[PDB]
């Protein structure tokens, strides 16, 4: 099976946000809306916003899952290589296989998915003053990691979800985890134009 990427903005508009970090080099995450893509150092913060038209019901949960983004490899589940999973570098809660962890938050949920095989973290549904909620998310393995991603790009997909797991909303981005986001951004947008 391949799960839908479809963009889905639901009864409660939702939808993603990401901040405008600019092209430095020494930039270590930094969204690209020409292309849908985000690009980002290995295990470093990715915030991304949620937004949404309409506050959800108590108990909405919110998911991340990567997959592979050519149809070819689709079916194939997206997982650290052979070496990141015996890194031990586990924060106490994500699994050493999971490509995506949430950072700073206790109540994020790990998912193996019994029949699919796929990874997912979940966490649960702003503050006084605020617009949005921001997300933290780290991608734990680089893009050209051997064994693993092997150079193949990913999308993230981010599921809104009723309490029994009931899709609300969906939307997605491509992911390049890189050494250098902000020269590599620069490039594939020239490429573009
Ligand atoms: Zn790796």
């Amino acid at each position: 099976s391949v799960p839908s990427q479809k963009t889905y903005q639901g009864s409660y508009g939702f939808r993603l946000g990401f901040l405008h970090s600019g092209t430095a080099k020494s930039v270590t995450c930094t969204y690209s809306p020409a292309l849908n893509k985000l690009f980002c150092q290995l295990a470093k913060t990715c915030p991304v916003q949620l937004w949404v038209d309409s506050t959800p019901p108590p108990g909405t949960r919110v998911r991340a899952m990567a997959i592979y983004k050519q149809s070819q490899h689709m079916t194939e589940v997206v997982r650290r290589c052979p070496h990141h999973e015996r890194c031990s570098d586990s924060d106490g809660l994500a699994p050493p296989q999971h490509l995506i962890r949430v950072e700073g938050n206790l109540r994020a949920e790990y998912l193996d998915d019994r029949n699919t095989f796929r990874h997912s973290v979940v966490v649960p549904c702003p503050e006084v003053g605020s617009d949005c909620t921001t997300i933290h998310y780290n991608y734990m393995c680089y893009s050209s990691c051997m064994g693993g991603m092997n150079r193949r790009p990913i999308l993230t997909i981010i599921t809104l979800e009723d309490s029994s797991g009931n899709l609300l909303g969906r939307d997605s981005f491509e992911v390049r985890v890189c050494a250098c986001p902000g020269r590599d951004r620069r490039t594939e947008e020239e490429n573009l134009r």
